[PDB]
């Protein structure tokens, strides 16, 4: 029991430390209402991971981006969903806003089978312009064609975007403080399938050659299907964070983030998000960089 109490206190502080290291590097003052998210992550006592992210738009650095992944081995997905939604409710109460839950409600709608969930996340992207701040949730489903269809119906709709339907497992939800909400579906290719002839035919053929180069350093590739008809956002799961500069042509602002994280006590892998057109450039101007740390008993 004494072991358990010490570990719990330690995990609480390590989570706050990871959040504070990120915030203090990039924002002299924390963006309101970050402490609410801090309270949320410290309330999650089972195993989890945290994500800290920067979104770069030329010289603009957006850095109050944090996400928790529920990783407790018991996989009580409905409980974590309820914990996340209660946190969303506290944000609503404190800030004085009403969140638009309709897309999530419709997704869950008809008798949701939580045994089909494999990933659940909850987090924030906070801005000084309240209306542009958002809450975030991702749900990964496995062997659930009914809910894949539903997510597709909820997003943009018919072909194309439909051309990568059979590759979708992750669904994302954004909930803006102004009452606007969005859904996104993500097509994926895992490492073991990169060189399969059908994958070149179904996937790689429809992307420029520059899009294919970071796959050498990646274990996973995602693309967002509903937003931006041309110029989709491409996501790369780099096995080693050190490989970023070898595969992506970073501007000054993104270099600063990369430099900060090179020698932080974080997980070796990262995610990199960038629009297709950016990889065709001599220099990336718009990029998302995601860093991770695990918190286990
Ligand atoms: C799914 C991956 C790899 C990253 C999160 S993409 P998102 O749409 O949830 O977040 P942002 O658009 O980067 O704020
Ligand atoms: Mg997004």
């Amino acid at each position: 029991m004494i072991v358990n109490v010490i570990q719990k206190d330690r995990l609480k502080e390590q989570k706050l430390q990871f959040i504070r290291n990120h915030q203090q590097a990039f924002d002299v003052e924390p963006i309101y209402p970050l402490p609410l998210f801090e309270d949320f992550v410290t309330s999650i006592e089972g195993d989890c991971s945290l994500e800290a992210s920067c979104k770069i738009e030329s010289d603009k650095l957006i850095a109050s981006r944090f996400l928790l992944f529920f990783e407790d081995k018991t996989q009580e997905w409905q409980k974590y969903l309820h914990q996340s939604l209660t946190f969303f409710g506290l944000v609503e109460n404190r800030v004085g806003v009403k969140i638009n839950y309709s897309l999530l409600q419709q997704f869950l709608g008809s008798s949701f089978d939580f045994s089909k969930v494999t990933v659940l996340s909850a987090g924030i992207d906070l801005r000084n312009n309240l209306a542009e701040s958002s809450l975030k949730m991702h749900i990964r489903i496995k062997d659930y064609p009914e809910k894949l269809d539903k997510a597709f119906a909820l997003s943009d709709g018919a072909a194309d975007g439909n051309y990568l339907k059979d590759f979708v497992n992750l669904i994302g939800f954004d909930f803006y403080f102004n009452g606007k909400s969005e859904i996104e579906i993500y097509a994926e290719v895992q490492e073991d399938d990169f060189f399969k002839p059908e994958i070149n035919n179904l996937v790689w053929q429809h992307f420029p050659k520059t899009a294919l180069q970071p796959l050498k350093a990646s274990s996973l590739f995602f693309t967002g299907l509903s937003k931006a008809n041309n110029n989709p956002v491409l996501y790369y799961h780099l096995k080693n964070r050190q490989d970023l500069t070898n595969y992506f042509k970073l501007n000054d602002t993104a270099q600063r983030v990369h430099s900060f994280y090179q020698h932080q006590d974080i997980l070796p892998y990262m995610w990199v998000g960038t629009a297709q057109k950016e990889l065709e450039k001599t220099r990336i101007e718009n990029i998302r960089l995601y860093y991770y740390k695990s918190f286990k008993m």
